[PDB]
């Protein structure tokens, strides 16, 4: 229902309650990073043996809690996005997990149809976001945001802007805004079945930021081959103030569209 429209999709009712809805992309890639941040995870007794090659995966689902809460084509929904970095090959340390980032959202979303000279604004979503890595001190990190997510598409292009405003406790990382900025821009281009994507955040004041380019292509109707290159600050929470360049290759289910 409208290529890449999270909200329109959530409005589509499923006959099976266990058929969930995709929020963000879902994938699993084998990666190699330029620098593995041992400093921040020094507390760990495997830190020394930390390898730069990790299994990286992302899980992202949405659950409509209440359709039509604010008129038709509206929904009160939640989503769960998890990103994990895993020392799978690091057998010498019993394949530890370096970092996981738990990111649940609660939001009011609308499926819309506004014209922008070719573009159609399809999603307008507003909600609360919480992002933490479930760690005890000192490696603990977390922050909360109120955000708005906007998505417009024009032919082969998709654009999504997600500005936010920080709320709650930031003591695990009080300077996180320095590296993350105030929004996230996402762009997707459809070249036939090939999907090119870019996702980043950039504080125009401090010069810090991070980017993520991706290219995918269908292996089957449900699964795709996915190549990713991340470069910059803020890849994960434990590396929010750490800079690295990371390349990975793996499988993917849904891309942004
Ligand atoms: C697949 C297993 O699950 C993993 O278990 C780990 C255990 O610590 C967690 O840190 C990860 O977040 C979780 O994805
Ligand atoms: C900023 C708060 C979000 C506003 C989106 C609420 C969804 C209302 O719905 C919108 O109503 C418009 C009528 O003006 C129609 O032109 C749009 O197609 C429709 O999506
Ligand atoms: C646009 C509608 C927003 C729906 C998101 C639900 C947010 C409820 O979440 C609450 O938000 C408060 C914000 O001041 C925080 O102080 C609370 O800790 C948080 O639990
Ligand atoms: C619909 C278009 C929304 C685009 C979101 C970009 C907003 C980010 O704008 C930021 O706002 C901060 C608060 O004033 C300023 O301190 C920063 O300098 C500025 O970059
Ligand atoms: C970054 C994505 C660049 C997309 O660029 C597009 O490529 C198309 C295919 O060659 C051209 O037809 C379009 O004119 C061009 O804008």
């Amino acid at each position: 229902a409208v290529r890449g429209s999270i909200i329109a999709n959530m409005l589509q009712e499923h006959d099976n309650p266990f058929t969930l809805y995709p929020y963000d992309t879902n994938y699993l890639i084998y990666t190699q990073t330029s620098d593995l941040n041992k400093e921040a995870i020094a507390s760990y007794d495997w830190a020394e043996n930390a390898r730069k090659d990790e299994v990286k995966f992302q899980l992202s689902l949405a659950f409509p809690l209440w359709r039509g809460i604010l008129g038709p084509n509206s929904v009160l929904g939640a989503s769960y996005t998890q990103k994990s970095w895993w020392q799978l090959s690091n057998s010498e340390e019993s394949s530890p997990f370096r970092e996981t980032n738990y990111e649940p959202q609660l939001f009011l979303g609308f499926a819309t149809d506004y014209r922008f000279a070719g573009w159609t604004l399809r999603d307008v979503e507003m909600g609360y976001n919480h992002d933490s890595n479930g760690r005890s001190d000192p490696t603990s990190r977390s922050w909360a945001r109120l955000y708005t997510r906007l998505m417009a598409e024009n032919g082969n292009w998709l654009v999504e802007v997600k500005p936010w405003y920080v709320v709650g406790n930031t003591d695990d990382n009080p300077d996180i805004t320095k590296y993350m900025g105030y929004y996230q821009l996402k762009i997707g281009y459809h070249l036939g079945d090939a999907v090119l994507s870019a996702k980043g955040q950039y504080n125009w004041n401090t010069g810090y930021g991070g980017a993520e380019l991706g290219l995918s292509y269908p292996i089957t109707k449900h699964v795709r081959l996915y190549t990713q290159v991340y470069s910059g600050y803020g890849e994960s929470l434990i590396d929010y103030n750490f800079n690295q360049t990371r390349v990975g290759v793996g499988v993917m289910l849904n891309d942004l569209f």
